[PDB]
DNA sequence: GCTATGAGTGGCCCCTGTGGAGAGAAGCCTGTCC
DNA sequence: GGGGCCACTCATAGC
RNA sequence: GGACAGGCUUCUCUCCACAGGUUUUAGAGCUAGAAAUAGCAAGUUAAAAUAAGGCUAGUCCGUUAUCAACUUGAAAAAGUGGCACCGAGUCGGUGCUU
């Protein structure tokens, strides 16, 4: 008798709940072979249990750190270039200069040259740097004096210009010798400077130095008048925040000027100085963030200017000038891609000769085009109907004459006399669209009835079905080609179709003017020059749905006819277009049919890695998988009937769905009418404008930063920066609320800080105005407000995300047919799907509503048994429906259940090696070199590598002075650095460790959470090489669990009066149980968490308050069970008290024990015994 | 009589800010079809 | 959030 | 249940760039004092690295994803573990079979 049973499973970011049922909602309990030399040669199990694992990763951090590697590594090359082209005239004046400079970083013992690198002596070196304070000063210096200088100099500056070249975010050439607002951006970028000179840029910089020495010396001179005992804490406590600290330390300018303000209102005579304070420029550095907004242009003049005067000493600087000059200028365009021969994954580049690119060669080598048309292309989807065919431009002229005739196939229209809304003819639909889909950029209902039925068909009255108000689909790219060419009867001629394709296809592709040009450049024969130039600053983004073969590519083989052709005119039936691909009538079906590629299957991870979405949800979905392919492989291979999913989606309102639906810009001419502000009148703007976030974010401002009081500058968005209220590292948030825009140093200013006091006092204000506007969020006046609500916390940082349950839902589905795939193949005899295994949905409200009606309450803080309850009550209430003494009872014993199957999945650590910040030198054995042949020593470098698994290790180690040898036994932790080399080869890495006589059948790879078993039952898991985590699960009989629940929320309480009063007694009646819940956590903590410390100050705690009030008891030992939990051990508060957290810092104990080795569910198990293996 | 050492406990530390270009997906809301 | 690290203290083992 | 059409919201992937920060070294510290130390002077810049490195030698790649244990496998992958009943403190006992 193949017993039948069921399935359910609950699936989450962070677990996967199993269960399995019978017809009579019972849980079977099977007895399981064990494998190992443990003498427990037999299990017997329940068959229910959840899965824990580690959340899946995003991408993100990869990616970014592989942009700022090729950033470095082009970087070195520029410098490289420059060097080579110096080399000849470098080497007869100094060969050891360039190694000097190599080497400067090692240690005076270490070079081979002359310590000084510059000139290799030290009175020219004192001398430079006296001349010389900074390299600005050397800057202006070459620009203004006509003399020759030497050439080590100019290659100093010239380096220096070319490693820090600045920014390309504004196009074109910036020299004011248009040109007022040239002149006036100029005085943006570098503020007051009187003399002439071609580069003002040092000018400002030298400005800036010469008053920070005076404020310096005026500083110093009133400190040690007016404050003499703080003189030494402000200029030689490097450990503070005074200026020491802001020079010789890491302190920053802001937590210096913090510092600094109240002792200058402690002194007379700093009114100057506190006026520069209220403008961030006291004591200002050179090499600051503020630098973030100078243009290229600005260094590539003074470079140019210098060229210039010393090209009339040295002649290779003439010759090479221009190489030099797009050195600095060169980039790769975006588009084009990393220059890779062919061995990158990421690269789409293809090259037209094998040379090597260079920056003076790169027109000649690179196909601009084709590299383009490759870039476009290969994201961009494939059409569904015809896998092997490219998607059409969202804005072709095809696409959009499709949408239009869509719309119009289903029009009804109602006339006088008329007994049911007719549809449109061809002829009509033609005559509709020439006078006015060709004249209006927006028809609507009203547009319609008053110029074709009433002035054409003469109709006086006519109603119309199936539109409201207006038309979704609009000819825009013809109204904009018909602006353009101004040539109707070439936009109308069939025989340019093609033409007219291309120009848009080549529209939508390219964004740069030149390749833009090229393309169009054959059928300049047909335009003027001014009709030319206009087409290229047309651009369009985006792309359709359906490919040209599939709606005008495609002919009926019986009618010869499109699907555009039927949509056009196609009599009486006026088939749309999902009428006409579900049509038995003609070819197109078949079509659809043949052109599904049977090709190879994607396997199972790659199907999964397909969908879209987290790559955890990816994880989930694959570890679901195999959980209900291993449960399968344990009811003898017997397919189960049903299966039960669940998704934890809630619905929403829908006026809210209606005015998320009314555009932007209709809600921001609201706003502003109440405000009554002139932005939009002296501004008009249309909402495709507004699609873009930036503009739109600037309306949302009203021209007026949040963070500072300052007038927006429309053209000047680019420039403008935008800054998330919270910082990224806190949490990811790039909601429209939490983005603001901002001015770009009070952005670049304000780092991993939420904004400070006073600037909200100050806007606080203005924001309440926004905020009555309701243009503005109240959660991002919240965000605004965390200052004074206190600022970041821990708390607020880690918790459940609703995130989360967005990636739950339909990606649910989707492993739901995942599922359905594999359990469902038979075909029938007519080739149909066997459908012997049903999938079922199911919403949790359901479950949570049969929760609550029943007293089968879930507290998530005691244990992990919910996600597994959850599951097998899903099952239960879906065979339920899909189909009460004995069931209640069932489900009350199966509650009730002891053991349940608890597994930690074994993660081998890969990432990162180390913390990424280098700390100074120090003497200890733990730091890790930055390069092969650095002392770490005499450099210092990494700290704390992540250990990648931790391995058994039965040998010999010499040990003590005399080195004698000593059988040792011991786990060792292999560093993800050094996982490669212990892999190739494990004898010879243990060797170098100094093992000896190592017993290479005996190495065991124990991973992350490796499982270990103690004496009464005590568990633990490996944590890493040198700390463990509690291991055991705390099983609570299920009338506490019912009884915290009602404490919890006993004011709380969502149900009927007399109900929440039945509660209320309830809970009065067994005040006993909080004795017997806190005697039980310390059984089990002494048992197994050995926490005597703790488990006293938490007792001696519960007695003092004792007398406190039921709910805040509750609250209070809810709390209580982050002790037992599974997991890491973390600190919590009881009351007023604070309990540090006990960590486990020895793994000594575990080298005695049993290991344990669990499947994926665990209910197969191999035990090896650690205490017979390496015996003394 | 001195030293090496294992063992534990308490508290502190964790690289960051952005600009531009494109593509895609998923939730809702309206209308039409299978 | 959580593993790593260092200063500090003590108790014991061996000589 | 699915698809196209319009609006809004949220997130994912790829590329091109900037500004920093950190680290070592160079920028003769002076005076009195054996030294401990005290006084004074100065403080802004610079070079190089920015995951160890790898061979496929590129102006490329190196932090995503995958993984219980045993056998066959380079890997992917394939195979490897009785049942029924009475019970229940992390699972026990009871009866048949290999």
């Amino acid at each position: 008798m193949d017993k039948k049973y069921s399935i359910g499973l609950d699936i989450g970011t962070n677990s996967v709940g199993w269960a399995v049922i019978t017809d009579e909602y019972k849980v079977p309990s099977k007895k399981f072979k064990v494998l190992g030399n443990t003498d427990r040669h037999s299990i017997k199990k329940n068959l229910i249990g959840a899965l824990l694992f580690d959340s899946g990763e995003t991408a993100e951090a990869t990616r970014l750190k592989r942009t700022a590697r090729r950033r470095y590594t082009r970087r070195k090359n520029r410098i490289c270039y420059l060097q080579e082209i110096f080399s000849n005239e470098m080497a007869k004046v100094d060969d050891s200069f360039f190694h000097r400079l190599e080497e400067s970083f090692l240690v005076e013992e270490d070079k081979k040259h002359e310590r000084h690198p510059i000139f290799g002596n030290i009175v020219d070196e004192v001398a430079y740097h006296e001349k010389y304070p900074t390299i600005y000063h050397l800057r202006k210096k070459l620009v203004d004096s006509t003399d020759k200088a030497d050439l080590r100099l100019i290659y100093l500056a010239l380096a220096h210009m070319i490693k820090f070249r600045g920014h390309f975010l504004i196009e074109g050439d910036l020299n004011p010798d248009k040109n007022l607002s040239d002149a006036i951006l100029l005085s943006d970028i570098l503020r007051v400077n009187t003399e002439i000179t071609k580069a003002p840029l040092s000018a400002s910089m030298i400005k800036r130095y010469d008053e920070h020495h005076q404020d310096l010396t005026l500083l110093k001179a009133l400190v040690r008048q007016q404050l003499p005992e703080k003189y030494k804490e402000i200029f030689f406590d490097q450990s503070k925040n005074g200026y020491a600290g802001y020079i010789d330390g890491g302190a920053s300018q802001e937590e210096f000027y913090k510092f600094i303000k109240p002792i200058l209102e402690k002194m007379d005579g700093t009114e100057e100085l506190l006026v520069k304070l209220n403008r961030e420029d006291l004591l200002r550095k050179q090499r600051t963030f503020d630098n973030g907004s100078i243009p290229h242009q600005i260094h590539l003049g003074e470079l140019h200017a210098i060229l210039r005067r010393q090209e009339d000493f040295y002649p290779f600087l003439k010759d090479n000038r221009e190489k030099i000059e797009k050195i600095l200028t060169f980039r790769i365009p975006y588009y084009v891609g990393p220059l890779a021969r062919g061995n990158s994954r990421f690269a789409w580049m293809t090259r037209k000769s094998e040379e090597t690119i260079t920056p003076w060669n790169f027109e000649e080598v690179v196909d601009k085009g084709a590299s383009a048309q490759s870039f476009i292309e290969r994201m961009t989807n494939f059409d569904k109907n015809l896998p092997n065919e490219k998607v059409l431009p969202k804005h072709s002229l095809l696409y959009e004459y499709f949408t239009v005739y869509n719309e119009l196939t289903k029009v009804k229209y109602v006339t006088e006399g008329m007994r049911k809304p007719a549809f449109l003819s061809g002829e009509q639909k033609k005559a509709i669209v020439d006078l006015l889909f060709k004249t209006n950029r927006k028809v609507t209902v009203k547009q319609l009835k008053e110029d074709y039925f009433k002035k054409i068909e003469c109709f006086d009255s006519v109603e119309i079905s199936g539109v409201e108000d207006r038309f979704n689909a609009s000819l825009g790219t013809y109204h904009d080609l018909l602006k353009i060419i101004k040539d109707k009867d070439f936009l109308d001629n069939e025989e340019n179709e093609d033409i007219l394709e291309d120009i848009v296809l080549t529209l939508t592709l390219f964004e740069d003017r030149e390749m833009i040009e090229e393309r169009l450049k054959t059928y300049a024969h047909l335009f003027d020059d001014k009709v030319m130039k206009q087409l290229k600053r047309r651009r369009y983004t985006g792309w359709g749905r359906l490919s040209r073969k599939l709606i005008n590519g495609i002919r009926d083989k019986q009618s010869g006819k499109t699907i555009l052709d039927f949509l056009k005119s196609d009599g009486f039936a006026n088939r749309n277009f999902m009428q006409l691909i579900h049509d038995d009538s003609l070819t197109f079906k078949e079509d659809i049919q043949k052109a599904q590629v049977s090709g190879q299957g994607d396997s199972l991870h790659e199907h999964i890695a397909n969908l879209a979405g987290s790559p955890a949800i990816k994880k989930g979905i694959l570890q679901t998988v195999k959980v209900v392919d291993e449960l399968v492989k344990v009811m003898g291979r017997h397919k189960p009937e049903n299966i039960v999913i669940e998704m934890a989606r809630e619905n929403q309102t829908t006026q809210k769905g209606q005015k998320n639906s009314r555009e932007r810009m209709k809600r921001i001419e609201e706003g502003i009418k109440e405000l009554g502000s002139q932005i939009l009148k002296e501004h008009p703007v249309e909402n495709t404008q507004l699609q873009n976030e930036k503009l739109y974010l600037y309306y949302l401002q009203n021209g007026r930063d949040m963070y500072v009081d300052q007038e927006l500058d429309i053209n000047r968005l680019s420039d403008y920066d935008v800054d998330h209220i919270v910082p990224q590292s806190f949490l990811k948030d790039d909601s429209i609320d939490n983005k603001v825009l901002t001015r770009s140093d009070k952005n670049r200013g304000k780092s991993d800080n939420v904004p400070s006091e006073e600037v909200v006092k100050k806007m606080k204000n203005y924001w309440r105005q926004l905020l009555n506007a309701k243009l503005i969020t109240q959660r991002k006046f919240d965000n605004l407000t965390k200052a004074e609500r206190g600022g970041l916390s821990e708390l607020d940082k880690a918790g459940f995300i609703k995130r989360q349950l967005v990636e739950t839902r339909q990606i649910t589905k989707h492993v739901a047919q995942i599922l359905d795939s594999r359990m469902n193949t038979k075909y029938d005899e007519n080739d149909k799907l066997i459908r012997e295994v049903k999938v079922i949905t199911l919403k949790s409200k359901l479950v949570s509503d049969f929760r609550k009606d029943f007293q089968f309450y879930k507290v998530r803080e005691i244990n992990n048994y919910h996600h597994a309850h959850d599951a097998y009550l899903n099952a239960v209430v879906g065979t339920a429906l899909i189909k009460k003494g004995r069931d209640f009872a069932t489900v009350r014993k199966v509650l009730s259940m002891p053991q349940v199957n608890i597994v930690k999945k074994t993660e081998v650590q890969t990432g990162g090696f180390s913390k990424e910040s280098i700390l100074p030198k120090r003497n200890s054995d733990k730091l890790i070199a930055r390069k092969k042949d650095w002392d770490p020593k005499k450099y210092g470098g990494f700290d704390s590598p992540t250990v990648a698994y931790s391995v058994l290790v039965v040998a010999k180690v010499e040990k003590g002075k005399s080195k004698k040898l000593k059988s040792v036994k011991e786990l060792l932790g292999i560093t993800i650095m050094e996982r490669s080399s212990f892999e190739k080869n494990p004898i010879d890495f243990l060797e170098a460790k100094g093992y000896k006589e190592v017993k290479k059948d005996l190495i065991i790879k124990l991973p992350k959470y490796s499982l270990f078993e103690l004496e009464n039952g005590r568990k633990r898991m490996l944590a890493s090489a040198g700390e463990l985590q509690k291991g055991n699960e705390l099983a609570l009989p299920s009338k506490y669990v019912n009884f915290l629940y009602l404490a919890s929320h006993y004011e709380k309480l969502k149900g009927s009066p007399e109900d929440n009063e039945q509660k209320q007694l309830f809970v009065e009646q067994h005040k006993h149980y909080l004795d017997e819940i806190i005697e039980q956590i310390s059984e089990f903590s002494k048992r197994v968490i050995l926490a005597d410390a703790n488990l006293d100050k938490v007792l001696s705690a519960y007695n003092k308050h004792r007398d406190k009030p039921i709910r805040e008891q509750a609250e209070n030992i809810i709390h209580l069970f982050t002790l037992t939990n599974l997991g890491a051990p973390a600190a919590f508060k009881y009351f007023d008290t604070t309990i540090d957290r006990k960590r486990y810092t020895s793994t000594k104990e575990v080298l005695d024990a049993t290991l344990i080795h669990q499947s994926i569910t665990g209910l197969y198990e191999t035990r090896i015994d650690l205490s017979q293996l390496g015996g003394d």
